[PDB]
């Protein structure tokens, strides 16, 4: 029954692994800063520190803005999850017998209606935390990075790669603590009902998803009506370079960066860690270690998760230290080898918490059932995930790298003009799939043979136990993207502007594969909570040739479509817009295309925002609301055939379509770097093979940063909002077929 | 007990209304010969039957070239049927007993493996005969309708209309009487055998869509290449009139389209009605009806295809006789008047047939046991399909239509250029699926719940009931897009081009409409047939929660995208080389710009039929093999998942394609027509919204004909395949997990 490890040094070792990632984000946070600059060469600096200023204060007026209306459906909804859970026992004070096991008493549902409530807002309040910090630092090590591009390569990366880890860090760090904490102040009042303990912590999940749900969503439209305007008018129509000072939609684009790719994106794998921890609690929470109340075993997911930050810690050392950039060549063989050594460290790494962590034998629930399981099967489990991940990253990089032929193919294909651009990277993204399918399905047939839906949790969380490294390689992305605007913005040198563009597009690709991860572990850890959900829903077995599984399976492989049908639209829309308004300035501004006069930012800035706040509601009502209208009015068989359709229809468009749009985006970076002779055939930047990429790269602009990362969220939440819906559905729900 | 219809009448009946309706075609396509023309204004007429000679040339001369390839595929695999089903007795002479009625003897399942093999090459012969007869009738129609074009749209209509209506009928009769044929021969054999009887007919479906899913795709990828390589090098690049005879692939874009949009499509219907009879005969021949040997009951879905073909006669005489177009608004509407004609009349018609050809009770076999049906609620399971199909028409008219809203939007969004136009009508693609989707899902519990996958199957027949007038009203597009093609070519008024140019419009829409319908029905008989695979295969319950069922899901959800993945990029490298070629002529013949000398339209045919005789292979390979590949490895639990995935994922990309493309040709078509301020402000031809309108077009032009009308065969064929080989699986399958 007991580890090796005693329970004592489980609850020790936890919060002195965050405190060390804390303490190393804080670090790497002070070596920047080392990078000097104020807006107080010396023109140079003062003008990157007054565009650093514009586009600083922008995202941070953005989030704000946006943050509050997200709070405001924050509280309400939580108002819904004590009132709806509280339903159940008509809001008895009286204990009842467990859910799990009848002999026993149980703390009141009401009790678990509260906590449930208290920790929706405990994961929500960190998930803008996260979005938020992460915007902090990547709108400060930004200029820092254009600055260090004086001297070269690899001094800018070092920068943009130190800042990439501080969120990555901080996140991972700050993620675990709050759960940690939550989990022991719950225990609290539980005591010996780890059943409803867990259970209230599943809400942890459902808050982190639910904000970035609207995070990712809005902080999407926000920076891609910017993008699309921008590069439009600016490059296509006008030629001029990208992130030229003259562009009114300059500064929303670049604050978008901020606003989208950072902040919505670490909202999006704060929901990722924090659901795939709280599946893997509440499965054990009724099986032998949380019956026979074993604190360490118990907690294995939060101790694989500490190992993963020390294992990452050692790995980022390997970029920041031990090695240096000097050719561009070089720049994406390091990003790739910070996955490689991770994924092998934390393999043993795994193996080590494995053997001290767990009994060699115990029982994992299985459906009403105790299964045995063997510590060294388990360990399989979350190898399976971790080692799926990395297959993801490689196939990802071949697929969205130009460094490869199918990339290249792309870019070639611009020979023959922007349609036959779009169909070969419409079949790009299509034929992407294919691996990572197989990985995930390899992954599911493992760990779900060995452990059931625990096993499946804990291959989600294996896939993620190396976080803060994968947040890392992704927020230096768009740091880099800045950094390129900024060196633009401020009329710095062309060969400034060489070294941003590289590290910009190793960017791209590590973008591609932080989403292939999102949606790995998505797929995975939906998977667990809706055999969780059956369950907790009581039901017996859902059986696909039903008419009410049936129609549920085919509606959720739908809704994916239609949330994409709403986001793309929200974004044309905008985008049009955009480009409505950047023609204006040229068109009516005197001397704008001449650098006499100065552009009007603010209109821009507006456009996006206005366009942002009002359209991210509609799809986020639409994955927010699916549950429980389909809960309610259908019932739990209906609803667990919408959790496996949209989860097997909705990884699907997700991938092809951040593939897609990470692949135009490195062909347009292949043709505008020229750095071989095919390249420069394409080129130069104006010439109609360059137009025809760029068509296809603001195509792809809303394809991998608005619809497709947010599909991940659309299925994890909705897996995560029925789990914990589930008594009140089981009981007040299926009303159609009740009076009918 | 018996019915009011008696056994022989039954028998008369269903080939007499075959009759009439071969008799029908006759007449209308001995009316369509009043329209003369020889090669033999009076050089307007010669040089309209010179084109027309040309095309009809191209085009059965790339059909018996692609139907040999495809013919000696069949032979293969008919061998593959018989010795796999053979072998599951070891090729035993020896009758056994009756798996439904362990009391009597049936013939020996040898016995079935010769008569699948069979049934097989009898579907796919048929199959090639509806598409070469279909290419037939439209490459005879096609410059008749452009002469009739001079007298006015009505005349030019008539002749499209009735020349489509000559498609249909033949189609839809010869169909039927093979079937009936085929039944009745086999019924010398199998006596009272009638389990054994109609599992050996299922091979008739089967046959039917592989030879379609062949013609679908090499005719897709024929017309296709040629087609975006015509216009963007005309349209785009050179800034001449859409079908010039100095463009060299125009030839090769109008035959293709005879080979794609008409022979592809009429074995593609011809497998959608083949495998919905089937479904329901399999069902119902261990239902009451087949274990009674009730022959009127049990020939039930033949007799409501019978009345469906004297239902669409009458219908057709709206649009050809009783009913002039004498202005372009009025051609849409009249294509819609026959689906709502048809509809209401089929709805007379069934509940007529459910009248005097059921017994007001019965049972309905339902995974081993018989479930209690009246004759009211079979008409409701058939009723319920007729009239889903009708919504699906009708959405889909208002997705793909340029009289409403959503793609004059799409049009309008040309201003910002192509980028915006493809966000857009990608969007409306993502959008277009919601409804159908519900009408789909609406169809499978109203008939899943009255007669399980009797039911369903008999709600997917309902669906293509009035198949005569569904072909007719797509068949009538393709022609049309001829006709303006030929009116091009010969140098005709403006006028006459005005008027096809409405026409084809029209078809447009019908054509995305047809679409809607395939990829209803197919949703709708492949879970009939997934249903039956079950049972066939001894599956006591397909549960989603276990790990060979859920891999086959997310795997089998995968399918539709690495198929889409295929067949965009063979269109895209073929297109990319007829762009090349078309490039040479123009910058290299002298005098081809000029009009005073000849383009080589033999080495734009050239290519598009080298593309298409390869390319179709591995698309094809990809869904014949699966389930061979699955069901021998995986076994048959795994194949459900897969079943079940592909439907519910495949439905969802099919018809935002279909549609996604079709709005895009239509917002061309609106700008190009200039019919409102609106249209006009955003021409004339050749400004930067047409031509942005063109590269949507372009991307749209293999979405809509080549991957995107494929998925419903992918579908539906691989569930008729699993069916047929489910006994193979059931008992040699699973190897994998037999060995390990
Ligand atoms: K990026
Ligand atoms: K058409
Ligand atoms: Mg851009
Ligand atoms: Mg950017
Ligand atoms: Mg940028
Ligand atoms: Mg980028
Ligand atoms: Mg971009
Ligand atoms: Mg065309
Ligand atoms: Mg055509
Ligand atoms: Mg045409
Ligand atoms: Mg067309
Ligand atoms: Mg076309």
């Amino acid at each position: 029954g007991a580890a090796i490890l005693p329970d004592l040094g489980t609850e020790i070792l936890i919060p002195v692994c965050a405190v060390i990632g804390i303490a190393f984000a804080l670090f790497q946070w002070l070596l920047v800063s080392k990078v000097k600059l104020s807006a107080v060469d010396h023109n140079v600096v003062v003008k990157c520190a007054e565009i650093q200023n514009a586009i600083s204060e922008g995202a941070t007026s953005f989030l704000f803005t946006e943050y509050k209306y997200v709070g405001i459906f924050m509280v309400a909804f939580a108002i819904l999850i004590f009132l709806f859970l509280g339903s159940v026992e008509g809001f008895s004070t009286s204990p009842q017998a467990c859910s799990y096991d009848k002999t026993k008493t149980c703390k009141p549902a009401l009790a678990t209606a509260i906590f449930s409530t208290v920790s929706f807002l405990l994961g929500g309040v960190t998930s803008l935390v996260s979005g938020f910090l992460g915007m902090k630092i990547a709108t400060y090590a930004n200029a820092r990075t254009t600055l260090e591009a004086r001297k070269g390569v690899g001094k800018a990366f070092i920068t943009a790669f130190r800042s990439g880890a501080v969120m990555g860090f901080l996140l991972a760090a700050n993620g675990l603590l709050v759960l940690y904490i939550a989990i022991n102040l719950f225990k609290i009042y539980y005591g010996d009902d780890w059943g409803g303990l867990f259970a209230a912590i599943t809400g942890y999940g459902l808050g982190g998803s639910s904000m970035a749900l609207f995070g990712r969503v809005g902080g999407g439209i926000y920076t891609k009506a910017a993008d699309v305007g921008a590069d439009l008018v600016g490059k296509v129509e006008r030629n001029i370079p990208e992130d030229d000072p003259r562009n009114p939609a300059v500064i929303a684009d670049n604050v978008g960066d901020n606003v989208g790719d950072i902040a919505g994106m670490g909202s999006d794998l704060f929901g990722s860690y924090a659901e795939s921890s709280c599946a893997a609690l509440v499965v054990a929470s009724i099986s032998s270690f949380g019956l026979n109340h074993e604190l360490t075993a118990m907690l294995y997911p939060l101790i694989v998760s500490s190992v993963g930050i020390l294992v990452c810690l050692l790995t980022t050392l390997f970029a920041t230290d031990f090695f240096e950039i000097k050719a561009v060549k070089e720049i994406e063989p390091a990003l790739k080898k910070q996955l490689v050594i991770s994924t092998v460290l934390m393999t043993i790494g795994v193996a080590v918490v494995s053997f001290v962590a767990l009994p060699t034998s115990f029982t994992i629930f299985n459906f009403g059932v105790q299964k045995d399981v063997k510590s060294w099967q388990l360990f399989l489990c979350v190898a399976v995930g971790l080692w799926a991940g990395l297959i993801i990253g490689f196939v990802t990089e071949y697929y969205t790298s130009n460094a490869y032929s199918p990339v290249q193919d792309v870019a070639d294909s611009c020979r023959t003009g922007a349609a036959t651009n779009v169909i070969f990277g419409l079949a790009l993204g299509y034929k992407s799939v294919i691996i990572p399918i197989f990985a995930i399905a390899i992954s599911i047939f493992v760990s779900f043979t060995f452990a059931a839906m625990y096993g499946i949790a804990v291959a989600a969380l294996g896939m993620l136990s190396t976080i803060a490294t994968g947040l890392a390689i992704d927020a230096y992305g768009p740091i880099s993207d800045n950094a390129g605007g900024i060196a633009e913005m401020a009329g710095m040198s062309h060969r400034i502007r060489e070294r941003t563009d590289a590290l910009d597009a190793a960017g791209n690709t590590t973008a591609a594969i932080g989403k292939g991860f999102a949606i790995g572990s998505a797929a995975l850890v939906s998977l667990a909570l809706f055999g969780a959900f059956v369950s907790r829903a009581s039901i017996t077995t859902v059986d696909v040739l039903t008419p009410k599984v049936f129609i549920g399976l085919i509606v959720g492989a739908m809704l994916p479509y239609w949330f994409s049908a709403m986001t793309m639209k929200s974004v044309g829309s905008a985008a049009l817009k955009m480009v409505e308004e950047v023609r204006r300035q040229f068109n009516t501004i005197p001397g704008l295309m001449e650098g006499t006069a100065k552009p009007d930012y603010a209109t821009c800035v507006k456009i996006s925002t206005d366009a942002s706040i009002k359209e991210m509601i509609p799809p986020g009502a639409l994955v927010m609301l699916t549950p429980l209208v389909v809960g309610i009015l259908f019932g739990v068989e209906t609803l667990s055939g919408v959790l496996a359709g949209s989860l097997v229809s909705g990884v699907q468009i997700a991938i092809s379509a951040s593939n897609t749009g990470g692949a135009w985006d490195n062909a347009k970076k292949y043709i505008e770097a020229g750095a071989s002779e095919h390249a420069r055939s394409l080129g130069p930047k104006g010439s109609d093979c360059h137009k025809a990429a760029v068509i296809g790269d603001t195509i792809g602009d809303p394809l991998k940063d608005t619809s497709g990362p947010s599909l991940n969220i659309l299925i994890k939440l909705m897996a995560v909002e029925s789990l914990v819906f589930a008594p009140f559905f089981a009981t007040h729900g299926g009303l159609l077929f009740k009076i009918f």
